[PDB]
């Protein structure tokens, strides 16, 4: 059973939502919108290999950042 | 003079110190620490050009990720 590479792929769904937040914005400039094409392919391929659904896994590791960084002391 | 260029590179000190508080608490498995060591003199050397301070700049975008999304509504 795959438990830490679960959290490294729930924790890049949220930091992918922050930067589609950022993108859907129009904050930034235009290259922003070019790195964002490849590695939506690449985040949401990397979905279909350990099975999990991409605004589930963004909101489940939402609770797993927020959470995480009240827990650290 | 660039706001949009200094606001994608706030946001990305943020959310490589929300990865550099993952690997240095040994969240998620090795291969999280290649990917890690490749982009930070690349984020670091992009502060150098620009002109601003990782630490300073990892801290008032954490203002414009949290203030960002409360403001959105």
């Amino acid at each position: 059973m795959d438990s830490n590479t679960v959290s490294s792929f729930q924790v890049d769904c949220f930091l992918w939502h922050v930067r589609k937040r950022f993108a859907d914005q129009e904050l930034g400039d235009a290259p922003f919108l070019d790195r964002l094409r490849r590695d939506q392919k690449s985040l949401r391929g990397r979905g279909s290999t350990l099975g999990l659904d991409i605004e589930t896994a963004t909101r489940a590791g939402k609770q797993i950042v927020e959470r995480i960084l009240k827990e650290e002391s």
